[PDB]
């Protein structure tokens, strides 16, 4: 009954948004296994704006969370057919905001959540000065 | 075997430092439990310098770290032998820079260690615009 669920993004400055979606991700089903992925630094640079934190810090941080069962760092920037297979990804849990329409042709996309609870939140309360 | 470990702290804007302390002592022995206690905001304002992030707050984010089995939120500002009793704590666990003396006398005080990882170096970096 064990399910494997894959989760990849950039991860920089992880807070609480990026936990409660990573919860949600492990809590899909009764047994899982949660596998995140986390982009390089150069593929975030070249294809996302930019990156606050290295590969080693955005994962090491990623290390510490309670839902986190499995670590692939560096992750490829998209996942592919065969990535799925590789690892023996059952589902990809991700926020949807369509990159995703063949792993939802294939009923292997679950959709995640986001919650103001940024560290860019928390400056502006500390910069009420 | 199970040993009980207490970790009490403002932990307001956890980062890897305070990730890498919770780890710490529930690695102090080989079968644990980690509880952790978390300041009321009345005590850390009024005894400590302020508090960014609301009880709830810091104790949601600590809700998401492996570490950490149990949450004693608010905890007590100053653990106390009944409260040891109370909750059958083997041990304290916290870093020492003497308010723990009686728990070192007793056996009962295991250090802890920081580690240059803290939101406010993480805004440094991005301020380099």
């Amino acid at each position: 009954k064990n399910v494997v669920i894959y989760a990849d993004g950039v991860y920089d400055m992880l807070h609480l948004g990026h936990m409660k979606q990573l919860e949600q991700a492990k809590k899909l089903f009764e047994n899982t296994t949660l596998i995140v992925g986390v982009t390089s630094d150069n593929e975030t640079k070249l294809f996302k704006g930019q990156v606050v934190q290295t590969l080693e810090e955005r994962t090491e941080t990623l290390k510490h969370i309670r839902w986190v069962d499995e670590i692939i760092s560096p992750c490829p920037w998209v996942v592919t057919p065969e990535f799925l297979e590789k690892y023996k990804i059952d589902y990809v849990a991700h926020d949807d905001i369509d990159i995703y329409a063949w792993l939802k042709r294939a009923g292997k996309f679950k959709a995640t959540q986001r919650t103001g609870v940024s560290t860019t939140d928390l400056i502006v309360r500390i910069l009420k000065n």
